[PDB]
């Protein structure tokens, strides 16, 4: 399973190449991820869950488009941006 390839199908139309926000995902409430702070205060389990439940209104739920193993490959990805 490839983190990186699902990251850039599935989420960087949103969340962006290197984890700034597009206009679209700007617009819609999205954060940063190369943020230390956010990355301090956020757990690996609510990254997980944010992939599978999303936010209504801000971002779609995925637990019917990804497994379990698959969101888990997004973890390093979402990590691998700060700083
Ligand atoms: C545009 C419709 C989006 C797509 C496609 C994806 N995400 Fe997203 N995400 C979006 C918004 C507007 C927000 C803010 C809403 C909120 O409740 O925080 C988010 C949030 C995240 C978060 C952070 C949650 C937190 O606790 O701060 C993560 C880790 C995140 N999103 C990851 C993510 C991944 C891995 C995606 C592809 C499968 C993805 N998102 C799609 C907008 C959009
Ligand atoms: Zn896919
Ligand atoms: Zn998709
Ligand atoms: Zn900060
Ligand atoms: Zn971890
Ligand atoms: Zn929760
Ligand atoms: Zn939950
Ligand atoms: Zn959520
Ligand atoms: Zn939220
Ligand atoms: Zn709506
Ligand atoms: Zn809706």
């Amino acid at each position: 399973i490839d983190g990186m390839k699902l990251y850039l199908q599935h989420c960087k139309t949103c969340h962006g190449v290197d984890g700034n926000p597009t206009d679209l995902g700007e617009g819609l409430g999205a954060r940063k991820f190369a943020d230390a702070e956010w990355q301090a205060k956020t757990s690996d389990e609510r990254i997980i869950e944010q992939i599978n439940e999303g936010t209504p209104e801000m971002m779609m739920p995925f637990k019917e488009k990804l497994t379990p193993e698959e969101v888990k490959a997004l973890v390093p990805v979402v990590r691998g941006f700060k700083k």
